[PDB]
Formats: C-alpha cells, sequence, structure tokens
C-alpha cells in the first residue's frame, strides 16, 4: 500500500506552522496529539488539528504503517462524515506526521453517557431523538461513503465515532479493503474471521443498540463466550435500549439478519433513516 503515490504538492505542510498541543492518546504505535495549523486549509487563519505522529525513533514497520494509512487516507478522499485528512509532514529533517481533523468533543458513547440526564424524547443542550437519529443518519452516510470506496471498518463502534461542532459526527477511519470487537462482530465473522460490507451493517445496528442506549455496553452482563457465539447463531438477539424508538429498534434487528444478504445495505439506511429524521422532526 505504500506503493501508492504521495503528491507533496498537494498535501505536504510545513512543520514551522504546526505548534503541538496536548495529546489526545498514545499506543505502541504511534502518538496522537492536538496541534494549532496555520493555513492548512490556505486561508491566513489557524485552525486546531489532531496530529499522528511516529515514536522516539525508528521502526521501519512503523514507519510503513503510518505511511500506508496516509496513503489510504489520500486514496479514499473526503466526506463529511469520516475524519477527514488535511495534511502530512513527510520530508526529511523531521517527525512523520498526519494531520486530520479534530473533533472537539471527542468520542460518541463517552458523549452519550455525559448526557443521560440531559435527555428528552421531544420538546438548553438537550440530546433528543431527533439528535440521536441524526447521529445515526450520519453515520450511515459516512458507511455508505467508505462502501463506494471498497472499505471494510473493523471496527464500528460508538468508542469509534467523533463528535464535532454542529452536531456533525465523523467516522474515526481499522479501514481494510475485502477483508479476511466481539460484541461487534456478525457471526460470519466470529466463525470465519471474514469481515465484509455486510458484517459492518451487523456492526452498525450494535453501534444504532449503544447510541439508542445513550453509550451503554452492548449484551448487557452476558459472558463473551462459547454459549454466547452458540445464542447468537441460533438468534438471540438485544432486547431494546432505553431510549429507542419502536422502528429505531426494527433496524437494529434488521441489521442482525443472520443472513448478511438480507441484512439493509448502508445506501438503503440512509434512505430509511432519512425518512425517519424527517417523520420526527
Ligand atoms: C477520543 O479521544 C479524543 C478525541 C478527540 N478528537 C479527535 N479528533 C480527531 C482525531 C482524533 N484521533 C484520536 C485521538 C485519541 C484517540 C484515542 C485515545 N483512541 N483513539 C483516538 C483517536 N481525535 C478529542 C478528544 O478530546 C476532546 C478526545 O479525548 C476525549
Amino acid at each position: 500500500c505504500e506503493r501508492l503515490p504521495y503528491d507533496a504538492s498537494k498535501w505536504e505542510f510545513p512543520r514551522d506552522r504546526l505548534n503541538l498541543g496536548k495529546p489526545l492518546g498514545r499506543g505502541a504505535f504511534g502518538q496522537v496529539i492536538e496541534a494549532d495549523a496555520f493555513g492548512i486549509d490556505k486561508t491566513a487563519t489557524c485552525r486546531t488539528v489532531a496530529v499522528k505522529m511516529l515514536k522516539e525513533g525508528a521502526t521501519h514497520s512503523e514507519h510503513r504503517a503510518l505511511m500506508s494509512e496516509l496513503k489510504i487516507l489520500i486514496h479514499i478522499g473526503h466526506h463529511l462524515n469520516v475524519v477527514n485528512l488535511l495534511g502530512a509532514c513527510t520530508k526529511p529533517g523531521g517527525p512523520l506526521m498526519v494531520i486530520v481533523e479534530f473533533c472537539k468533543f471527542g468520542n460518541l458513547s463517552t458523549y452519550l453517557r455525559s448526557k443521560r440526564n440531559e435527555f428528552v424524547p421531544y420538546k438548553k443542550d438537550f440530546l433528543t431523538l431527533e439528535h440521536l437519529i441524526c447521529y445515526s443518519f450520519q453515520v450511515a452516510k459516512g458507511m455508505e461513503f467508505l462502501a463506494s470506496r471498497k472499505c471494510i471498518h473493523r471496527d464500528l463502534a460508538a468508542r469509534n465515532i467523533l463528535l464535532s461542532e454542529k452536531n456533525v459526527v465523523k467516522i474515526c477511519d481499522l479501514a481494510r479493503d475485502i477483508y479476511k470487537p466481539l460484541k461487534w462482530m456478525a457471526p460470519e465473522t466470529i466463525f470465519d474471521r471474514v469481515y465484509t460490507i455486510q458484517s459492518d451493517v451487523w456492526s452498525f445496528g450494535v453501534l444504532l443498540w449503544e447510541i439508542f442506549s445513550l453509550g451503554a455496553s452492548p449484551y448487557p452482563g452476558v459472558k463473551i463466550d462459547e454459549e454466547f457465539c452458540r445464542r447468537l447463531k441460533e438468534g438471540t438477539r438485544m432486547r431494546a435500549p432505553d431510549y429507542t424508538t419502536p422502528e429505531m429498534y426494527q433496524t437494529m434487528l434488521d441489521c442482525w439478519h443472520g443472513e448478511p444478504s438480507q441484512r439493509p445495505t448502508f445506501s438503503e439506511l440512509v434512505e430509511h433513516l432519512g425518512n425517519l429524521l424527517q417523520a420526527n422532526a
């Protein structure tokens, strides 16, 4: 994948126009940090951005990984409902840095949990059914986009959905091709370790359950063991979450169809959720 091209003219950002701020996360692969970037959208403005940068030193593997991730992001292109690439610092004499949009409210599951006593179905800063269906609609749109670029997301879950201003949600993009988180996995993946876009439709149903439980853990008080997998195969499903509509629960069950080809597609979900948005609003 580091074999796809890197057009520096289009993507390269000067390191002296990045001012690094607080770390958002770290791991045995990289470090993600908040930064202020001047002129990253060509305009004479500062924008807060998110930067993924390598570790203190080398590894070739880790270098190729981040570099491949950059090229994938370029290859996929832009959509409102994914975390978009803004630029990169790849030239010699500094660390490899990949620069993406910053989502200032962080991950969706943590956020929803924080609004459990600030929620009203209809009627301040309160969450309402409109908001939850709007988020669901947005993620579907994001996944419809990834699908059209022939990606699967290995971990479609509320923790991997970030929230920006103006209620915009973005899939934090785990992005592989036609591919070969147990509570989020389709049964054909659990048993065959294989991921397709229809496997993501299953995970999206679990994500919907997360949204309409306001950030609860899936399969409450259930052991993820040999039984759980037997139960899922036989057709056992989660019960409705506390804040769901009937139609949203029906959609969850649709997404959890045993046969992958009987699950709706993301396009179908975008349509259906758009009508629920209009029926609510
Ligand atoms: C969820 O963590 C936050 C993300 C953000 N916002 C954000 N925008 C774009 C990319 C990005 N990457 C990113 C960072 C950190 C992590 C960890 C850890 N796992 N995966 C991660 C991905 N993050 C803002 C935050 O503060 C507002 C966060 O912490 C509350």
